C-alpha cells in the first residue's frame, strides 16, 4: 500500500536508537505498510553528524518497508506532509536548572514544532509526544496548532501502563498477556495513578485475587511510579528501549485498533470524570478506525479521587507555568 | 508451540541492548514461537546489576512470547539445555594491547564457553558467534566442543552482507529487496570480499548494469570494508543496532529457511573452493529445514582468487596465534 510519512524528532538520541529500527521493521503500522522517515535533530554539527550515522545503520539493515528517509534541521521541512509525528526531542533538566526553567525551555521547543505541524503536516496528522514533560508539551503543541483537530494530540502514558502490567503479572504469577482492563490516570510522572480496580485475569477480579489493598498503596503504586529511577540506578542510564516499545504500542493500538480491549492514552480532556477540558490526561480508552473513545461509567471512590486530584494539580501547575508563552 | 531456550552472552552490552528486545518480540524465531532467555554476563557486580536493569526493561515491554528469563554469571548454567546460543560477549582491544594479546584474551573466553556448551547445551544447539574476532572465536568454540556437530558453529558475516546489499541498492537506484545472489567470502574484517559477480536485479546482471569494475575495486569494496569505522566516526560509538539486526537475520534464515535465496554465513569449511577444512569462512549458502548448503560451481577468477587468498591468510594467522590454547 501507499507509504505513510512518519516524522520523528530527537532522532540522534537514545530512545530513537531503539525506536527507528522497529518502525522501519514494520512494528508500528503493520508489516504491509511502507514507511518514509523524516528525521529531525537540532541544527548543531555534532547532532547532525550523529543523525547521519544512525541513518547509515538503518540502510545497513536492508528493511524492505523503508520507502525513504531524509534528515532535517528545520521543523518546517521535517513535518512536511507527515501522517504521523513522534515528538521525542526535548530539553532535559540540568544542574541549577529550576522547574520554571525546564517548562520554559520546552515550551519554546513545542510552540515552534506545533506551529510547524499546523502549517505543513497532513490535515489529519496523528501526534504523539514522548519528550518530557509529555502531557504538558503535548498541550503546548496542541494549543500552538489551531487549524488541526485537538484530539490528534496525545501524550505517552503507555510506559506507565506496561510497567503496571508487568508488576501485576509478577504478583499474580499470571502471563502479562492475560491481564485485561488495567489502565493509568493522569500525568506521566510519579503522580500517575495505575488503577487495578477493574482489571481481570480470565474473567476473575485481580483486586480480589490479590486481596491486599495495602499492597496496592504501599508497594504497587510506588514501584511503578519510581520504576524509571530504579532502571537508572541499575544501568546508569535511562530506560530507552522500553520507552521506545511503549511508543510503538501507543501508535500501533491507536491506528490499528484494540479490538474492544482497554488501554491508556494521554488525551485532551472532553470533561469526562470532572477533568477540565483541554488538559492532556491519562484516560482508559478503546480504539477503532484510527479513533479513540474514553471508557465511561467507571466508579471513582475516595482513594481514587485523591490520587486523581494530585496528578491533576501537578498538571495545572505545569499549565500555569507555560501559559505566558502561548498566544 | 513449545518454547525454545536462547542463551545470549554479553547481555548488558550495547549490541544486546538492541538485540534482546527484538528476539523477545519474536523477530528471530517467529511470531508463534515462545522464547526463554538465559542471559550471561561477567561475574562483576557492575555488569550484573546492569544486566538486572536490562531485564527490568524487558519485563516492562509486556512481550507475550517471553516465556521466561534468567540471569547468570557462569557459562555452565547459562548454556543449560540451550537450543540456540548467540555469543556476543568478547574482550575488546585496549591501549598498548597487541594482536597476540587480543587473540589470547578471547581464546580463553571461548574455550571455556565452548566446553560449557559441549557439556550442558542441547545436543543439536545452533551457535552464532558475533564477538570479535568472530570467525576465529567460532573456531575456538567449535574445537572446544568435540561432542557437538561442527557445522552447528557459525560466525556472523551477515552485517558485511547487508552493508554490501545497501551499497548496491544505492548505486543502482533499485530497492534493496530486489537484489539476489549477492554474498560475501571470508573473514568478518576489512579483508572480507563482497562478491557481486552473480548478483541480479529482476533477472538482470548487476555487474553489467553498473558496467564499471573500477567502481567495484576502488569504491564498493573499500566502503563496505570500512563501514564500521565510518559509523564510529559519525556517531562516536559502534554500529550496535545494525549488528543486532544482522544477527537476527542470521538465525532467522538459518532456522526458518531462505526459500532458494542465497545468503552469507561464516561456516566451517568442508574443503569447497580450496578452503582448508575446519576454517570458519564466509560462504554463499541456501538454507532449509534448519540446515545450510554451500552454493557450488561458482567461477573464481584471478581477482577473486587474490581477494580470497588475502582473507584466508588473515584467518590462518589468527588460527596460528590461538593454536597453543587448544587441547
Ligand atoms: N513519556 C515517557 O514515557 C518518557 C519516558 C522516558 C523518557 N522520556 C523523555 O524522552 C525524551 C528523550 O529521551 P532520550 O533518552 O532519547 O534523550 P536523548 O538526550 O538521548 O535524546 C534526545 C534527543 O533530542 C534531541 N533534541 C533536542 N532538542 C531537539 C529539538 N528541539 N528538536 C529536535 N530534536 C531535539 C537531542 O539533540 C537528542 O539527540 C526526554 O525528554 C526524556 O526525558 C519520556
Ligand atoms: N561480527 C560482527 O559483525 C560484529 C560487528 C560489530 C561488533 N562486533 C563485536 O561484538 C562484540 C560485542 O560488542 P558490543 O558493542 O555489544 O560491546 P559492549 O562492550 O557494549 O558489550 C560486550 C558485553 O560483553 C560482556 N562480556 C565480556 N566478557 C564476557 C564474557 N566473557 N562472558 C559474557 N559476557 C561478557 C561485557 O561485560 C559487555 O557487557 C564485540 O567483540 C564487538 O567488537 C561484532
Amino acid at each position: 500500500k501507499t507509504p505513510m510519512r512518519v516524522a520523528v524528532t530527537g532522532a540522534a538520541g537514545q530512545i530513537c536508537y531503539s525506536l527507528l529500527f522497529r518502525i522501519a521493521n514494520g512494528d508500528m503500522l503493520g508489516k504491509d505498510q511502507p514507511v518514509i522517515l523524516q528525521l529531525l535533530e537540532i541544527p548543531n554539527e555534532k547532532a547532525q553528524k550523529a543523525l547521519q550515522g544512525v541513518m547509515m545503520e538503518i540502510d545497513d539493515c536492508a528493511f524492505p518497508l523503508l520507502a525513504g528517509m531524509t534528515a532535517h534541521a528545520d521543523p518546517m521541512t521535517a513535518f512536511k506532509d507527515a501522517d504521523v509525528a513522534l515528538l521525542v526531542g526535548a530539553r532535559p533538566r540540568g544542574p541549577g536548572m529550576e522547574r520554571k526553567d525546564l517548562l520554559e525551555a520546552n515550551a519554546q521547543i513545542f510552540t515552534v514544532q506545533g506551529k510547524a505541524i499546523d502549517a505543513v503536516a497532513s490535515r489529519n496528522i496523528k501526534v504523539l509526544v514522548v519528550g518530557n514533560p509529555a502531557n504538558t508539551n503535548a498541550y503546548i503543541a496542541m494549543k500552538s496548532a489551531p487549524s488541526l483537530p485537538a484530539k490528534n494530540f496525545t501524550a505517552m502514558l503507555r510506559l506507565d501502563h506496561n510497567r503496571a502490567l508487568s508488576q501485576i503479572a509478577a504478583k499474580t504469577g499470571k502471563p502479562v498477556s492475560s491481564i485485561e482492563k488495567l489502565f493509568v490516570w493522569g500525568n506521566h510522572s510519579p503522580t500517575m495513578y495505575a488503577d487495578y480496580r477493574y482489571a481481570q485475569i480470565d474473567g476473575a477480579s485481580v483486586k480480589d485475587m490479590i486481596n491486599d489493598d495495602a499492597w496496592n498503596r504501599d508497594t504497587f503504586l510506588p514501584t511503578v511510579g519510581k520504576r524509571g529511577a530504579a532502571i537508572i540506578d541499575a544501568r546508569g542510564v535511562s530506560s530507552a528501549a522500553s520507552a521506545a516499545n511503549a511508543a510503538i504500542d501507543h501508535i500501533h493500538d491507536w491506528v490499528l485498533g484494540t479490538a474492544g480491549k482497554w488501554t491508556t492514552m494521554g488525551i485532551p480532556s472532553d470533561g469526562s470524570y470532572g477533568i477540565p477540558e483541554g488538559v492532556i490526561f491519562g484516560f482508559p480508552v478503546t480504539t477503532e478506525n484510527g479513533e479513540y473513545k474514553i471508557v465511561q461509567g467507571l466508579s471513582i471512590d475516595a482513594f481514587s479521587q485523591e490520587r486523581i486530584n494530585v496528578t491533576l494539580n501537578e498538571l495545572l501547575e505545569e499549565q500555569n507555568g507555560v501559559q505566558h508563552l502561548l498566544g
